[PDB]
């Protein structure tokens, strides 16, 4: 697959500018990372995502522009973003992709901006559709290494698709750690790269799913919602305390069906853990 090479200004006409101000005002940025700013615009009469790479060096930040482009190159799935073009110009990183009406999982599960809340159906098949992603790239020899709900997009659909591949790896140890902490495997966190981790990653998103709490929240207890695991374990709190109260469709068996799902993801020990095709297999056999 080939991308079109665009020019910064000739990205900066279909922004309006990069305007900086929100959708629903009538600006054009749409969200922000981690690491640059997404914007929403309009050409060959579709709509498109520009995101604007902020610069922590700026030389380690054009690699993982150049990651992002190598695994995009390579890599075209339903459950996967399709990357458009980029801007490659003076000092000014900009990638195009196509526009997710329904934005990003971990604000779906918020309901940032009004948007109702999801069922506990749509929530099954963003699940399915996740792990469909990842079970792609792990057959294509990819480790994602930063799987967390900001990073699972969603279309008109709400089929679930995977994005932002800037740190992704083929197929191990390393020097330089990264990815997002409160979504890291602990053996990710010790410098181990491992496909095992990307399960663990997941494993988080879908306690997500179950509770629409963030993973990482430093005024609650715990702050890691990967610990509400250990919890449910020693049975300080169960999994109907931590069900989302924002569902009137999500029934006690398949809640705890997706826990289970979510449990065996969150093992500490990588190799007791199940592979994407025993997570496919489990969510699939979740919806019968
Ligand atoms: C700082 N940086 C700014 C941007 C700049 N730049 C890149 C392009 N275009 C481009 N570059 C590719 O190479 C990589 C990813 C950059 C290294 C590339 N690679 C593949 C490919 C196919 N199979 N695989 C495994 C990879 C396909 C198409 C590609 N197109 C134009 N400007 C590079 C330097
Ligand atoms: C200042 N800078 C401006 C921009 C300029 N620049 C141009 C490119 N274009 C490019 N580069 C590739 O390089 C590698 C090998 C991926 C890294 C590449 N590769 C493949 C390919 C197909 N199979 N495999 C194994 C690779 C296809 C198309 C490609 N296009 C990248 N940077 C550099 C200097
Ligand atoms: C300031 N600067 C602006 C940009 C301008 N510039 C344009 C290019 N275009 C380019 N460059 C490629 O490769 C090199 C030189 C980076 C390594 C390249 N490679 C492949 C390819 C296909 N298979 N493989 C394995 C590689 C395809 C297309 C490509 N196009 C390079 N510089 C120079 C001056
Ligand atoms: C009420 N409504 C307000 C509007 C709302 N909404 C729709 C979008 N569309 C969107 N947004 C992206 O980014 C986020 C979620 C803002 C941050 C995004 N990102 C990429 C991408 C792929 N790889 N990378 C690195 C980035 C591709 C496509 C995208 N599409 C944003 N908000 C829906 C609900």
């Amino acid at each position: 697959t080939r991308f079109h090479s665009f020019s910064f200004y000739e990205l900066k006409n279909v922004t309006n500018n990069f305007d900086e101000r929100p959708i629903s005002v009538g600006g054009n940025k749409m969200g922000e990372g981690g690491f640059g700013v997404v914007y929403k615009g309009y050409v060959n009469n579709t709509t498109v995502a520009v995101k604007k790479l902020a610069a922590i060096t700026t030389e380690e930040l054009k690699q993982q522009f150049d990651q992002e482009i190598k695994v995009m190159a390579k890599c075209q799935h339903e459950n996967l973003v399709e990357l458009l073009g980029f801007s490659s110009d003076g000092d000014d990183l900009c990638l195009v992709y196509v526009y997710m009406p329904n934005g990003s999982l971990l604000d779906r599960l918020s309901c940032l901006d009004g948007t109702p809340p999801l069922s506990w159906h749509m929530r099954c098949k963003i699940a399915q559709g996740a792990a469909n992603g990842i079970n792609f790239l792990h057959e294509n020899h990819h480790i994602h290494r930063d799987i967390k709900s900001a990073n699972i997009l969603l279309d008109e659909a709400f089929t679930a698709k995977i994005s932002d591949f800037g740190l992704a790896r083929a197929s191990v140890m390393t020097s330089r750690i990264v990815g997002t902490t409160a979504y890291m495997a602990p053996e990710a966190l010790r410098g181990e790269i491992t496909p095992k981790s990307d399960i663990y990653s997941f494993g988080v998103v879908l306690l997500e799913i179950i509770t629409g709490l963030p993973a990482v929240d430093e005024h609650r207890e715990p702050q890691l919602l990967l610990d509400i695991k250990e919890e449910i374990e020693d049975e300080e709190k169960t999994i109907e305390d931590y069900i989302d109260k924002k569902m009137n469709d999500a029934d006690s068996t398949s809640v705890e069906a997706m826990y289970s799902v979510a449990s065996q993801c969150l093992h500490e020990k990588k190799n007791k853990r199940p592979d994407i095709k025993k997570v496919q297999q489990l969510l699939q056999e979740m919806t019968a």
